[PDB]
């Protein structure tokens, strides 16, 4: 009979499979395809229900929320191009972790490579990005819905991290009255319905083993580098880093509190580089470094073993160091691994890193974003959230400031794109529920302008600031050819977002010195809305300082 | 010795190769890794550059160049998600017929699957979209700069239609020497050429029916649908030669002989005599129209052909018939029309009806109503872009576009998500006084793509309606407790500030005699002007179920 009907049971079936794993938020975007999915997401009440018009946007809101959450998030697209809107959000799924969960309407078999609207080849389209991916048949009775759910139960049980796309066709008639045509279809699964169980449990663990001879390693002429982590993480990772005696290099995605900070400025001096040559093992956690310094010292240092410990797989060093790759939640292993008291052996990095903050306090009141990346501790938000963008900010927040141990940083720095910022800060406060700093560039606000639709939305204070040196200043930092540089690299576009913020009702300051910046703070703060706060700089000033800073603290 | 050069003098030989097969645009996105093709770009005059900070509108805009110049464009993005918002535009691309042309950095093999920076998979990212893939090797002297031009020759030379992804990978020092010098120099006087290293040109084409001429005495029906502005033209006078119906959708621009036919199919006396074709010839495809698609999926022609210069099956009721590949002008010729007798009586009083039954309600101010009066606003000697959602349907349904006067859009995937970028390709390519209109949410999906409409050649009107959200879910028999939240998706909005923004002027007309100034104003500068139609949100859907049941009835 009706088949707009059973299009639905068979969605129906999807979306409360995925309610059994812990998907309490979904994103959804509009279409007439997707219909079947959109009905059941709308209709089943375990659901937190967000919509953008953007797909590409939606993409990324999901990955915020999914970033902070620590869940897996849905996401519902029509077929076509909003499918491909998805990839980037999917990719950086795919490098840090996300779980999302892309339920994609598509035509049917019938209506593909036929010159029929809106109708291309889905299934297979993110090439390996995902971790799973799902490619459905044409819906019928014929299939019991057991099979349905169990391909479900599997992709998801089975997922350690990244994304899961499953390619959902539906036939047309998608709009009719609601019989009750698939309905012991449904019922063929039983009490199912009213459990909170997966039909089918599979979920193995995958965890690296207790190291054994960390005895020996412990006790060894060590270092720590901290890279992406959680906020408690950070503060576990500076307690044991210091019981080892051991200097930690903590990177701004780190939260360890950073008690060597400005790496990136100190990794230049050569007396710190000697030292480091003495250093038999390496322990990283976390991953994704930051700072250019780093990355190199990283690159070219030759201890005994190099070990990468991380709960996501595959190999996160680089420069291929002989050691050791280790999958574990990082606290876990901070656990099966505890440090031993050992006399701290640096004499030299401890006193560098000292006179390399030194150096960058003494050229804080400059109004520029160099001081503003300094400063920014001054003005995170109380029980609040850091998310820092992509660029210039990223890297100078993290050379040039000492951010609190346990504060929590959110990012995207798998692939670093700067295309979807706004939108996955927007995830990244709905998540929480906590006040949120967001820290971006110019042309990054440009990228994903309209996500400041999804911004006019939020439960606790936001702030975006939007540090606007006309550019992608980025490239006056590298070594880019003076001539092609301003048309080919920078791309300046010319423009403010005072109106960006006036179109989307949101309040808007563009403060002219630090008196007005705290100002623009103090209003922002009060309401559970977004502020949009511009800092305007002179273009080349936040690359200079770098530079310069860079080159004083190598002669120390 | 020197890496940073060798990346330069491989990148040269890539993009001097591209010069041989007609490639004039290239457009670029800012980056660190796509350096060496950058910079190769920057230096050779052979190109128009084009550069944007969005990738995704970079994609929309090289769509955009490559759909009214019908040459191949290239494009530059650096590696990582950049080459991944280029996925829009190559499969529309991929559907209907654009040379884009994806030259995308990548890291060197050395750097995947370890956790580098901005390092993804980039090889057969785009799976079957593009019609080929090109996935080069580190650079290395060891492979002589021939294999390099060859492949690059075979990629475009056999390229009839669709997207090349050329994915680039360099090692890095990437910031030059002598060093890939005598490496170039082995192609010879080929730098100084003006032809492709290696030639591999093969046509691809249909044989001339030679049942022709048994055919065009039968009962046919002409089925106009998206081709090239002079193509309609030929293709109304050959129908009308015939003596065959022709039903052109807003794409053909065949001056619709017999317009509203979103409105006559569904009466019974049109669908009655129609009945009583024997050959169907569709020339174009991606048609636009309900009522359209639904009497071709249930006619029963004896045969049913479908004549268009794009590969693969374009009949989505698939009937008994032929797929027939050319250039529709070139076909037209082959196959010339023999000066027969109209066979069709009533369809011809019906279309007339029809549009009588949209006249009696021009005068609202209303979407339904801009798109019928449309004529009245097209430029002079211009070009019309047209969005998707309701805008098209509506305009095909209840307008009369002039045979001739080109009309262009992205009608392959129907994607809200690149229409204003594409518009910018539009006009740049033409150097014509171009008319874009689009919807609210189209407008801002793609809204940082003003940046582009600041340089333009010749006036760009961009309309923009808004019935605050999707109202194409009004038309649809979507249910209506879900509809607001979940599908029509209200962004309470204007433009006004995002005019502003990126120093545009701006007009929101609360009248036909607003519009008129606004439009009659706008054309006078080499300046885009956003016009904003506020109308009450279902009106437009409304209008247009009412003129189908009215058409219906008669
Ligand atoms: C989607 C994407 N495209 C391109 C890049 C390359 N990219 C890296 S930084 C940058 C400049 C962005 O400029 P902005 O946001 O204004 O900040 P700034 O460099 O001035 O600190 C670009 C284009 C990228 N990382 N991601
Ligand atoms: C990239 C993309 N995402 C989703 C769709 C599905 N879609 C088709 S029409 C439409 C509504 C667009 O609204 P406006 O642009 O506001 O159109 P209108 O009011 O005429 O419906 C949507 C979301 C699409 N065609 N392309
Ligand atoms: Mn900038
Ligand atoms: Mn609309």
């Amino acid at each position: 009979m009706s088949v707009s009907a059973f299009n639905r049971r068979w969605a129906a079936v999807i979306l409360e499979a995925l309610t059994r794993h812990g998907v309490r938020h979904i994103c959804i975007a509009p279409g007439s395809r997707s219909t079947p999915l959109t009905l059941a997401a709308a209709e089943n009440s375990a659901f937190i229900h967000h919509t953008h018009f953007d797909e590409r946007g939606l993409g990324h809101l999901a990955l915020g929320l999914a970033k902070v959450s620590k869940q897996p998030v849905a996401v519902i697209v029509t077929s076509g191009t909003a499918v491909a809107n998805l990839y980037p959000a999917l990719i950086e799924a795919g490098l840090t972790g996300e779980k999302l969960i892309l339920l994609t309407a598509d035509r049917p078999p019938e209506l593909i490579d036929c010159g029929a609207n809106q109708a291309i080849r889905q299934p297979g389209m993110f090439a390996s990005h995902p971790t799973h991916s799902i490619s459905l048949p044409r819906p019928t009775q014929d299939i019991p819905a057991r099979w349905l759910v169990s391909t479900i139960d599997h992709a998801l049980g089975t997922l350690h991290a990244g994304g899961v796309h499953i390619n959902c066709p539906f036939a047309e008639p998608l709009y009719g009255e609601m019989d009750d045509t698939g309905l012991s279809w449904q019922q063929r699964l039983g009490d199912w319905w009213q459990d909170d169980k997966p039909w089918l449990r599979e979920a193995p663990r995958l965890e690296s083993e207790k190291q054994r001879d960390w005895f020996f390693w412990r006790q060894k002429r060590g270092v720590v580098v901290a890279g992406r982590m959680s906020a408690e993480e950070g503060k576990k990772v500076a307690l044991w880093a210091q019981t080892l005696g051991w200097p930690l290099i903590g990177d701004v995605l780190s939260q360890t509190g950073q008690p060597l900070p400005c790496a990136d400025l100190w990794l230049g001096n050569a007396k710190a580089t000697s030292e480091l040559q003495q250093a038999q093992i390496v322990v990283q956690l976390g991953s994704s470094l930051t700072g250019k310094r780093l990355l190199q010292w990283q690159a070219s240092c030759e201890p005994e073993e190099y070990w990468i410990v991380d709960d996501i797989e595959g190999r996160l060093d680089p420069a291929h160091h002989r050691g050791r790759r280790l999958i574990a939640n990082i606290a876990d292993w901070l656990e099966l691994h505890p440090a031993e008291k050992r006399q701290p052996w640096c004499v030299e990095i401890p006193r560098l890193a000292e006179q390399a903050m030194q150096a960058v306090i003494a050229r804080r009141d400059a109004f520029g974003e160099a001081q503003l990346a300094h400063r920014i501790c001054d003005y995170l938000p109380e029980q609040g959230q850091l998310f820092v963008g992509n660029s210039l900010v990223v890297r100078l927040i993290d050379a040039l400031s000492q951010l609190p141990a346990g504060y929590p940083v959110y990012s995207n720095r798998g692939a670093s794109g700067i295309d979807g910022l706004l939108s996955t800060a927007a995830g990244v406060q709905r998540a929480s529920g906590k006040p949120t700093l967001a820290i971006v560039g110019d042309l990054s606000a440009l990228y994903d302008l309209n996500a400041l639709a999804l911004l006019r939305q939020v439960s606790a204070p936001l702030v975006l600031i939007v540090v606007n040196n006309n550019g992608g200043q980025i490239f006056s930092l590298l070594p880019t050819p003076q001539s092609e540089r301003e048309r080919f690299y920078l791309m300046p576009q010319n423009v403010h977002f005072e109106h960006a913020a006036a179109m989307f009702e949101l309040k808007y300051h563009r403060p002219q010195n630090w008196q007005e910046l705290e100002t623009a703070f103090a209003d922002a703060w009060r309401t559970p809305t977004t502020t949009v706060i511009e800092m305007v700089v002179n273009d080349t000033d936040g690359a200079q300082t770098l530079q310069q800073l860079l080159a004083q603290v190598s002669h120390l």
